[PDB]
RNA sequence: GGAUUGACAGAUUGAGAGCUCUUUCUUGAUUUUGUGGGUGGUGGUGCAUGGCCGUUCUUAGUUGGUGGAGUGAUUUGUCUG
């Protein structure tokens, strides 16, 4: 089980995320989310 | 098991340029590219044009209808004061 879940605000948890090592971050939200979960 | 954008921050680069990387997802086929065509074109010739303007040119010039002169090109009318 890999590659987690954002807070993208378009839709409520809908997923999933293009991630390097250590991080977390979606594939929409290229200009927000800078926390990674 | 996505034709392709783009991805925090770290050397970059006008900066949150994934321009390039240290690298993986979404609205999902609307285009990565194979011809043949305008293209942004202000790099293309005003020597192929319009339209416009300037000029010839604040000067007094121009033409056709009848008839005359000349075979005719053409003159006359449009003039000596
Ligand atoms: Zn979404």
């Amino acid at each position: 089980k890999l590659r987690r879940e954002c807070s993208n605000p378009t839709c409520g948890a809908g997923v999933f995320l293009a991630n390097h090592k250590d991080r977390l971050y979606c594939g929409k939200c290229h200009s927000v989310y800078k926390v990674n979960a």
